[PDB]
C-alpha cells in the first residue's frame, strides 16, 4: 500500500497518486510532508480530491436557462461551477412555473442524482434559484426547496486514489521532499507545474556557451540541482582536463566564466538532484564530438563559408507565393545515377552542371528546371538513429537528440564544425538560384526520455506526464515535449530563432505541430515575423497518440486562423486519391465520383472549410509518409493502363498546383518515384527511398507536364491570391458535366496579366465539353501541352479530353 507518485505543482500544492483509494477526513486527513534534507515538517493544511467533477443541472428547466435541449447532459450550459472542492453551484433566473431537474455527471444518463427527479415551483413573477451538488454526499439541493441548507467547507467523506494538497510553507524544489499518509508507503515529490512559476523563469538570451577569444561563458536552467559543475576536456575521447564548480544564479539556472581561449574544447555539465549525479550535454550546444558524447565549443564566425555575408534570403511577400519540394538529404544523391559526387550529402546540393541518364539534369540544375521556389528538408537536426561512425545507415531522422546541431550523417565528416560549414553552403547554393530552405523540425518529442540531457537536468519537466507520473503518448513516440512549461517554450523559441539567425533558413515544417499548441505557435509565428514578415511557418494539424494537452490547445484544423501558420490540408489530400486507410480507395483524380465539393473548398483555398486566408493551407496529395503518388495509385487502380495512370498522377497534381493556397509536392512525384509499395519507409534504405535519377529520363514527359504547371503558376499571380475576399470577388465555379470542375479566375486577378483564366479538371475516361462564357477564348493547356502560348482559339463551347485539365485565358 503506498503513495505511488508525487507532484509539487505549486509553491505549497502536492498533487499525489495513491495505490487505492481513501476515504478523505478533516484538514490534514492523515497526510504528513518532510523535508529530508533539514528533517523539517511542513505541515498538510488541507486535503482534497483532485479528480475533475462534471456535473450539468438537467431537466425541462435547461431551455429556460439558455440550453438548446431540455434534459440533456452533455449540454455544458448548465455545468455547475466549482464553489469549493466541495461544493459546486448553478444560478439562474427562471420564469414561474413547475418544474423537474436531476444533476447528470459526465455528460451521460449513466450517473444522475437524486434517486428520483426533483420537483421545483417557481411562484409569481419569477425567481432567481441556486442549485447545488455535494460531491461527498451526491446531494442535490436547490434554493426554493431548501432556502437556507448549510454547506460544507470540507471534503471530508469524499472518496479518492488522487489527491491535491495544500502545505503550511513553500518547500525548497532544491531539496529532498516526501509525502505519506497513514497506512500508505511515502514517496518522494517531484517538482513539476511549479517551476511554471516566475521565480523559475530565466528570460536572458544567453543559454549555453558565449564564445569569445579571451573567455567562454556557460549558462544552464537546473532550478531543482543541489550542484553543477563543468566539465572540460581538451579533445574528443580522452579523460576530464578541468572540472569547476558553477555558481548558483538568476531563476534556477548556473553560470561560469572561463578564462582563456576554448576554441574546439570539449564540455559536458555535471548535475546533482537530490539523491544522484549524471552528466549530460548542454541542450543549447552548437557542435558535438562524434555521437554527441559531449558539447563542443566553437567560434562559429570560423565557420561561414566564404562568400556568406552576400547571402540573401529567400522568403516570398506571402506563403502562397511558395511551390514547396519535400527533400530528404541522403536520398536526393545517393544513387550511383545521380551524378553528383558527395552522395548522400549536403555538398550534393552545391554541385552545378551534374547529369543523370540520358543526360538529364539532376541536383539543383533539376531543381532549377522544375520551378520549386522552395525545398524542404526533412529533418537536419541531430538524431539519434544514426551512429556517426556507421553513416551510411538509413534514417528519416523523427528521432532528435541535439536541437542546434546539424546531422552529422550528412556531412563529409562528424569531425568539429565541417558539419555547419556544409549545412550553410547548402543553403547559400540553394539561394543563389532563388530557391529558400524549409527545416522540417521535430520539437514535439525526442528521441528517448531518461537518458535524455533534458532528463538528466530537470527531471520529467520537458515531458508532459498525468496524474499518475507516467509520460504521456502525444507523438506516439513515447514522450512529448511540454510546451506548456515556460522554459520548456523558451528552449523551442531559442532554437527557432538560432536556425533563422545562424543558418539563415526560411521557414519551418513542424512534426506533429499540433502538439506544440496555439500559444506557442502563435509565440513562434510572432518572434519570427518580427525579424522577417516572409517567413513561411507550417505544420501536421494532428497528434501522433493521445496528448496530454487539452484538445483546446491542440492546433488541429481551424486552429491555425490568423496566427501566421499553415496546416497540411488532409481533406483536399483524401479528395485527391481517396482515404489514407485505405490502399484501394479511389478518389478525384482515380474514379471515385463523390469528392466534386471536397475539391471545389480545396480549389478557394479552404476559406469556407478551416480557414481564414489561403496562406493558411498546405494543399498536397502525397509525402514522405504513406505512398508515392505512382505507388498508391498502383494500388487502387491496378486494372487501368501506364499511360492512364500517368494521367491520374498528373491530374491529382494539377489540382495540387492551380489550386489558391500553398502547393506542397513530395520531391520525385515528377518522375514517378517508386518506393516499391512501401507505405512506411522511415528506415528501408536507399533501393526504396533514394532518387532514382534513370526514372526522370524514363518519365521526361511527365517532369515537363509538373514544370510547365508549376511555371505557369509562377508567372500568374491569379493563382495565388492572398485573403479570402479577393477569392470571394475574383473566383467563380462554372456549370460543368457530371463529376468535373471547371473555375474562372477574374477580373486580372491579384495583377495578373490575365484578365480571366478559366481551368477545368476532367478526371472522366471520356472527354467533356464546358459552355464558355462570352468572347474569344485562347487555350494555353490542353492535354499533355500546358504553357503560356496559344493552343488555339475557341468560342462558345470547348472540349477536354480524358483525365486531363483544361486552362484557358481571355
Amino acid at each position: 500500500p503506498s503513495v505511488s507518485n508525487a507532484y509539487l505543482d505549486d509553491e505549497k500544492t502536492v498533487l499525489a497518486k495513491l495505490s487505492m483509494p481513501m476515504t478523505l477526513a478533516d484538514a490534514a486527513s492523515g497526510f504528513t510532508v518532510i523535508d529530508k534534507t533539514t528533517g523539517e515538517k511542513i505541515p498538510v493544511t488541507s486535503a482534497v480530491s483532485a479528480n475533475p467533477v462534471t456535473a450539468v443541472l438537467v431537466g425541462d428547466l435547461q431551455q429556460a436557462l439558455g440550453a438548446a435541449n431540455n434534459w440533456s447532459p452533455d449540454d455544458d450550459h448548465t455545468l455547475l461551477k466549482k464553489i469549493n472542492p466541495n461544493l459546486y453551484q448553478l444560478s439562474g433566473t427562471l420564469p414561474a412555473g413547475t418544474y423537474q431537474y436531476k444533476i447528470a455527471l459526465d455528460h451521460s444518463w449513466n450517473t444522475s442524482y437524486p434517486g428520483n427527479n426533483v420537483s421545483l415551483t417557481v411562484p409569481e413573477g419569477g425567481e432567481k434559484v441556486t442549485f447545488t451538488y455535494i460531491p461527498s454526499t451526491n446531494q442535490v439541493f436547490d434554493s426554493v426547496n431548501h432556502p437556507n441548507q448549510a454547506f460544507p467547507t470540507s471534503s471530508a467523506g469524499v472518496q479518492t486514489n488522487l489527491v491535491q494538497l495544500t502545505l503550511a510553507s513553500a518547500p525548497d524544489v532544491t531539496h529532498n521532499l516526501d509525502v505519506a499518509a497513514d497506512g500508505y508507503k511515502a514517496h518522494n515529490i517531484l517538482p513539476r507545474n511549479v517551476l511554471n512559476l516566475p521565480r523559475y523563469d530565466y528570460s536572458g538570451n544567453d543559454l549555453g556557451n558565449v564564445y569569445s577569444k579571451d573567455a567562454t561563458s556557460f549558462r544552464v536552467w537546473a532550478p531543482t540541482a543541489s550542484n553543477v559543475q563543468l566539465l572540460l576536456y581538451n579533445s574528443e575521447k580522452g579523460s576530464i582536463t578541468k572540472q569547476l564548480e558553477m555558481q548558483k544564479s538568476d531563476n534556477g539556472t548556473w553560470k561560469l566564466q572561463v578564462s582563456g581561449n576554448l576554441e574546439n574544447w570539449y564540455y559536458l555539465y555535471q548535475v546533482t538532484v537530490n539523491g544522484t549525479t549524471q552528466t549530460a550535454v548542454d541542450p543549447y550546444a552548437r557542435a558535438i564530438s562524434v555521437n554527441a558524447t559531449r558539447g563542443m565549443i566553437v567560434d562559429l564566425k570560423a565557420t561561414d563559408p566564404a562568400g556568406w555575408q552576400g547571402d540573401h534570403e529567400q522568403t516570398p511577400a506571402n506563403p502562397v507565393d511558395e511551390v514547396i519540394y519535400e527533400a530528404h538529404v541522403r536520398d536526393f544523391s545517393i544513387d550511383a545515377n545521380s551524378g553528383m559526387k558527395n552522395k548522400g550529402k549536403y555538398l550534393a546540393f552545391t554541385e552545378h552542371g551534374t547529369k543523370g541518364p540520358d543526360h538529364v539534369k539532376t541536383g539543383i540544375d533539376s531543381l532549377k528546371e522544375l520551378g520549386i521556389t522552395t525545398v524542404q528538408l526533412q529533418p537536419v537536426e541531430e538524431f539519434n538513429s544514426i551512429d556517426e561512425t556507421q553513416p551510411d545507415t538509413y534514417n528519416w531522422g523523427y528521432d532528435p537528440r541535439n536541437y542546434n546541431v546539424p546531422e552529422g550523417a550528412y556531412a563529409t565528416t562528424p569531425e568539429g564544425t565541417a558539419r555547419i560549414t556544409e549545412l550553410k553552403q547548402l543553403i547559400q547554393s540553394l539561394h543563389q538560384q532563388r530557391i529558400g530552405v524549409n527545416m522540417d523540425v521535430v520539437y514535439n518529442h525526442t528521441f528517448d526520455v531518461m537518458v535524455s540531457d533534458f532528463d538528466k537536468i530537470v527531471p520529467q519537466y520537458y515531458y508532459r506526464t498525468d496524474s499518475n507520473g507516467n509520460y504521456t503518448n502525444g507523438s506516439g513516440c513515447g514522450n512529448e515535449f511540454a510546451t506548456e512549461h515556460p522554459m520548456a517554450q523558451k528552449f523551442v523559441l531559442d532554437s527557432v530563432n538560432y536556425w533563422v539567425n545562424e543558418y539563415h533558413v526560411d521557414g519551418f515544417r513542424f512534426d506533429l505541430m499540433a502538439l506544440l499548441g496555439k500559444d506557442t505557435m502563435a509565440k513562434i509565428s510572432n518572434e519570427l515575423h518580427a525579424i522577417n514578415p516572409g517567413i513561411v511557418l507550417y505544420g501536421e494539424p494532428w497528434t501522433g497518440g493521445t496528448s496530454g494537452l487539452s484538445s483546446d490547445q491542440l492546433v488541429t484544423k481551424g486552429q491555425q486562423k490568423g496566427l501566421g501558420i499553415g496546416v497540411f490540408n488532409d481533406n483536399i489530400r483524401n479528395g485527391l486519391d481517396g482515404n489514407v486507410f485505405d490502399k484501394t480507395a479511389q478518389g478525384f483524380a482515380t474514379g471515385d465520383p463523390n469528392q466534386v465539393d471536397v475539391i471545389k473548398n480545396g480549389v478557394i483555398g479552404s476559406i469556407q472549410d478551416f480557414t481564414s486566408a489561403p496562406s493558411e493551407t498546405i494543399n498536397y496529395v502525397t509525402s514522405h509518409d504513406n505512398m508515392t503518388l505512382w505507388d498508391k495509385i498502383l494500388a487502387s487502380n491496378p486494372s487501368d493502363t501506364e499511360a492512364d495512370r500517368i494521367k491520374m498522377d498528373e491530374l491529382a497534381h494539377a489540382v495540387v498546383f492551380t489550386s489558391q493556397g500553398v502547393p506542397f509536392m513530395q520531391g520525385g512525384e515528377e518522375m514517378l518515384r517508386t518506393k516499391g509499395g512501401n507505405d512506411n519507409s522511415y528506415n528501408a534504405g536507399d533501393s526504396v527511398n533514394q532518387f532514382d535519377w534513370s526514372r526522370k529520363a524514363q518519365f521526361k514527359d511527365v517532369f515537363d507536364y509538373f514544370s510547365s504547371m508549376i511555371h505557369l503558376r509562377n508567372q500568374h499571380p491569379a493563382f495565388r491570391m492572398t485573403t479570402a475576399d479577393q477569392i470571394k470577388q475574383n473566383l467563380t465555379f462554372l456549370e460543368s458535366p457530371t463529376n468535373t470542375v471547371a473555375f474562372e479566375l477574374k477580373n486580372y486577378a491579384n495583377h495578373d496579366t490575365w484578365k480571366n483564366i478559366i481551368v477545368m479538371y476532367n478526371p472522366n475516361k471520356t472527354s467533356q465539353t464546358l459552355n464558355l462564357p462570352s468572347g474569344d477564348w485562347t487555350i494555353v493547356g490542353l492535354g499533355d501541352q500546358i504553357g503560356e502560348k496559344s493552343l488555339g482559339h475557341v468560342m462558345g463551347n470547348v472540349q477536354v479530353p480524358a483525365i486531363s485539365t483544361l486552362i484557358l485565358k481571355q
